[PDB]
RNA sequence: GUGCUCGCUUCGGCAGCACAUAUACUAAAAUUGGAACGAUACAGAGAAGAUUAGCAUGGCCCCUGCGCAAGGAUGACACGCAAAUUCGUGAAGCGUU
């Protein structure tokens, strides 16, 4: 059981550890960024999530369902107009995955 | 500061002229922070039984070396509920139109 926000921040702490030392290996795995994307989501620390959705995409930036995790963050979290630019940027960037298009025309 | 001054004009002072033209991380300091690989306790070599030569791979880990040699335990690290977009069959029971 975690008591005031020392020792949550202490728990923060670890888990960053954790998910940026995998990072620094792996470099590449997509999957390992979207893991910690996730729990930074669930945490309501939403822009350290932006911070690493956009990382991963500097790293690979034609991975279509890492466009598709950013935007269905920022759908998801309200931030109708975060999403709204990210698939315009997504639909800029990879016009021809029609993905993008249904979900962004929907 | 020196010299020339047919300068006043004594050998005292002054006047003019010429030449000479800009050092310094400005400290004998006040401060301000970071490191060592030594002890002192816990700790003990990678490869699916054991004993083990090694050569790599990658970088917000470096050390010895003049080294684009070669060593450092194969120098160390690496050991992970390793889940990424995107579903459907058939029968039965209950309630509903
Ligand atoms: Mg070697
Ligand atoms: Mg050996
Ligand atoms: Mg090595």
């Amino acid at each position: 059981k975690i008591t005031d926000e020392e020792e949550l921040n202490d728990y923060k702490l670890r888990k960053r550890k954790t998910f940026e030392d995998n990072i620094r290996k792996n470099r590449t795995v997509i999957s390992n960024w979207i893991k910690y994307a996730q729990w930074e989501e669930s945490l309501k620390e939403i822009q350290r999530a932006r911070s690493i959705y956009e990382r991963a995409l500097d790293v690979d930036y034609r991975n279509i369902t890492l466009w598709l995790k950013y935007a269905e963050m920022e759908m998801k979290n309200r931030q109708v107009n975060h999403a709204r630019n990210i698939w315009d940027r997504a639909i800029t960037t990879l016009p021809r995955v029609n993905q993008f298009w249904y979900k962004y025309t929907y």
